[PDB]
C-alpha cells in the first residue's frame, strides 16, 4: 500500500498470538512495543528517544506479522507510549519513503 | 526521491539562512529542531516521545526547504537529540510510505 501522512500511519500487527496496532516509524531504528507477554528469554537494554531514555528488554528472532507480511527480528518491549515498528523491520517488509 | 530504510532517512534542510540535516520521521506529528537561532515570536509548548516530556518553543509559519522543496509550517525548537521533520511538513512535500 501507499500510505499518506495526513493521518498517523498505523497498522495491525500479530505478535505472539495477539493483535495490536502499531505506528510505522522511519525515525526509530528499532521496534518497541508497550508492555506485553512474550514467550522466551530477554536481555535488558536502554534506548534513547525524545524526553530521555527508557530501560527495555530485548528479544531476538521474534516472529511479527505486519499488515499480513511476515518478518522476524528483534523487538524491544518496555514503556514506550506507543507501539513503534522501526527500520529493523521496515526494511524487511520492503518499505520505502517517496516524495 | 525514493528513500530506502537501511540507513536513517536524513536530508538537508535550509532554515533561517542556515543549512541543517534532519531525519524524516513518520512517527512524529510535529517538526522538532535542535536549539537554534530563529527570528520571531514563539509560545512555550511541550511535547512527548519515548523517555518523557520536553519543553520546546513554538514558531508558526517558518519557511523551510527540505531536500530543496519549500513548505511553510510550525517548527518547534528545543531539547531534541536529532532534528526531526514530522507529518506536518512531510504532507507538505508530498511524502508517502510504500510497502
Ligand atoms: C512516542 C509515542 C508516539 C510515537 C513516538 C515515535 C517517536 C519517534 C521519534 C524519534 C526521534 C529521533 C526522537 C525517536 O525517539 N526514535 C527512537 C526510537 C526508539 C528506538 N530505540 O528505536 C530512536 O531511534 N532512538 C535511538 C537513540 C538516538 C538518540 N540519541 C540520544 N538520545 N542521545 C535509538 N537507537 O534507540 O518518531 N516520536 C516522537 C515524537 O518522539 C513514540
Amino acid at each position: 500500500p501507499q500510505i499518506t501522512l495526513w493521518q498517523r500511519p498505523l497498522v495491525t500487527i500479530k505478535i505472539g498470538g495477539q493483535l495490536k496496532e502499531a505506528l510505522l516509524d522511519t525515525g526509530a531504528d528499532d521496534t518497541v512495543l508497550e508492555e506485553m507477554s512474550l514467550p522466551g528469554r530477554w536481555k535488558p537494554k536502554m534506548i534513547g528517544g525524545i524526553g530521555g531514555f527508557i530501560k527495555v528488554r530485548q528479544y531476538d528472532q521474534i516472529l511479527i506479522e505486519i499488515c499480513g507480511h511476515k518478518a522476524i527480528g528483534t523487538v524491544l518491549v518496555g514503556p514506550t507510549p506507543n507501539n513503534i515498528i522501526g527500520r529493523n523491520l521496515l526494511t524487511q517488509i520492503g518499505c520505502t519513503l517517496n516524495f
